[PDB]
């Protein structure tokens, strides 16, 4: 076909990038997160216990105000690495920047405070294959593709950096030659079903101080940070001088602007992040500490163990999620 | 051609703005400073001596690492206003934005603490004309032009106030996201150098400095605006700034109090307020804030000149027009 669409994204702190979707007629608008580590949608439910503060604090979907709605009803649990969310399935029309799909989605009626209370977005839009969908429900894009609108069978990520800007943007169908420079480098996934890519190594410094003899890289938009297995990060951090705490990694602020280059030996290229890319310099004091933008995560099999290239890296490199030919391409951005 | 290549820039303390470049095959990455005041490209040699604490903390070029690398060994001393550096000439491919070109880069081997240590980046990329070149080696832009890939033979500069995005260079034109209105150019007095002529420095209402013509280098790799010791001396008096052990400070609390400083360029006035000159770390009556202007005596031939640095560039988006050999300005955003 010939459709191209955007979805304008709001960059909230370099940690959260959400768009907006509408469900039901009249539309009920929601701040969702576009997530290539999942294949499901879900948005708070009217039916949700108000004893769930997140449910007091977000926008709930009320089906009784949706003439376009078809009760389904199956319980589903969406457990993500940072938190779980049980609910049940409904169906209605979703409007995703341009495209209308009768989406099969889920009414979250148990929304935990941790993390959700710190969430700026209401729900999530999974952009991973059906080979991961809980309940085996045909995923949003999978529906846009069965629609024959799309000029091209790809979706691309642009993640801006903050402003005191244009936050980011997805493009369903195409790519945006005003977000990148040069040309793409294509890496083609291992199995289909997961956005993974083989990684030939990780160089903090110059020396491949990690992933020598390869490892795997999952490409995910729903990840604020870069993640690497526990020991993998233990070592990286070690190299790097970083203080391991509870949730994040730290560094004397002043220390920041000199932390060495870290590189991803990806599909043959070397994808380097300099410390201006992984260091949240909110200062240069010897007294204040500074939060890196990399952090462990042990991902259990079957997907894991993997490195997860989140928001951190998509911010430096435009990413082309290519369904047709089944591969992912990156470009340097603008 | 029809390309255009931005290079995102880091801003270390509103004083240093540096981007990345990659040399050789495979590309090897360094942090550089794109200098309109210089015309040689140089980065540390791996051949650089450990005793130089400097090379010690700075990215180095292992030529063994580049397949494309080509030998030249012709010795090079580069001598800047705040330092002299020195090594020999090499030849590889350079990446700049999505652009890639073979260059005559210098591979540094004698590099001092002062200033070298100050530096957060590793090298320099001189956006100067050939004319002002050591070894008379064609400057980087000089090649790229010839590559015939870029739409316009111009490069823009956006310096950002620090608090993000700290700057960005446009090789091939301008990023209209970063300027307000249109440019008002200013012809080069003459090729070779990036210097226009100023018709007067104002303190509020009146010209005081530069009553009958002066020079102004618009320079990207100089932090502060500079004047001759003797004009700046006059300048700090109208202000009531005081030299303090090093440079001129103010009682922060009195920032808001100071007269706008005005650069008469090509008929129009380029006007900087306190907001833009003082580094108001605070608004304390208890603190001294420092100004972002310095006395800096440039030698003949290029001197005496005023020199608009990052201070001024922060305000006025700069357009370096190779083609017309003019310099255009516009309000950054
Ligand atoms: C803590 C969590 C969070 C908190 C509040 C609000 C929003 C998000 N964060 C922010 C965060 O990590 N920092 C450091 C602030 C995530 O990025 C969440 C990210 C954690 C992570 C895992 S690997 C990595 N690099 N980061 C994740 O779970 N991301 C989920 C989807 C989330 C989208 C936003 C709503 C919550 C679910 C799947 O991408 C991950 C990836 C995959 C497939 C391995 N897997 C099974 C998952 O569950
Ligand atoms: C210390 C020096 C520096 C150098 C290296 C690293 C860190 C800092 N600094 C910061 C500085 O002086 N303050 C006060 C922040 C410069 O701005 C440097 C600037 C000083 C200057 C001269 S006129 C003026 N207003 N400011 C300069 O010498 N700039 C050089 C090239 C430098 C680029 C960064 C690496 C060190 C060399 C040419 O632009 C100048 C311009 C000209 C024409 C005077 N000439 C011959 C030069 O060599």
């Amino acid at each position: 076909g010939n459709t191209t669409s955007s979805v304008i994204l709001t960059n909230y702190m370099d940690t959260q990038y959400y768009g907006e979707i509408g469900i039901g007629t009249p539309p009920q608008t929601f701040k969702v997160v576009f997530d290539t580590g999942s294949s499901n949608v879900w948005v708070p439910s009217s039916k949700c216990s108000r004893l769930y503060t997140a449910c007091v604090y977000h926008k709930l979907f009320d089906a009784s105000d949706s003439s376009s709605y078809k009760h389904n009803g199956t319980e589903l649990t969406l457990r993500y690495s940072t938190g779980t969310v049980s609910g049940f399935l409904s169906q209605d029309i979703i409007t995703v920047g341009g495209i209308t799909v009768t989406q099969m989605f889920g009414e979250v009626t148990e929304m935990p405070a941790l993390p959700f209370m710190l969430a700026e977005f209401d729900g999530v839009v999974g952009m991973g294959f059906i080979e991961q969908a809980i309940g085996r429900v045909t995923p949003i894009f999978d529906n846009i593709i069965s629609q024959g609108v799309l000029k091209e069978d790809v979706f691309s990520f642009y993640y801006n950096r903050d402003s005191e800007s244009l936050g980011g943007q997805i493009v369903l169908g195409g790519s945006d030659p005003q977000h990148y420079e040069g040309n793409f480098h294509y890496i083609n996934l291992i199995k289909t079903g997961v956005w993974q890519i083989q990684m030939k190594g990780v160089s903090v410094g110059s020396s491949t101080l990690l992933c020598e003899d390869g490892c795997l890289a999952l490409v995910d938009t729903g990840a604020s940070y870069i993640s690497g297995s526990t020991s993998s990060i233990e070592k990286l951090m070690e190299a790097l001088g970083a203080k391991k705490r509870l949730f994040d990694y730290v560094v004397k602020c002043n220390e920041g602007p000199t932390l060495p280059d870290i590189s991803f030996h990806l599909g043959g290229k070397e994808y380097t992040l300099t410390s201006a890319d992984y260091v949240f310099q909110e200062s240069y004091s010897s007294k204040k500490l500074c939060t890196l933008a990399i952090h462990a995560m042990d991902i259990p099999p079957p997907t894991g163990p993997t490195w997860a290239l989140g928001a951190t890296f998509i911010r430096k490199f435009y990413t082309e999620f290519d369904r047709r030919n089944n591969r992912i391409g990156f470009a340097l951005a603008r």
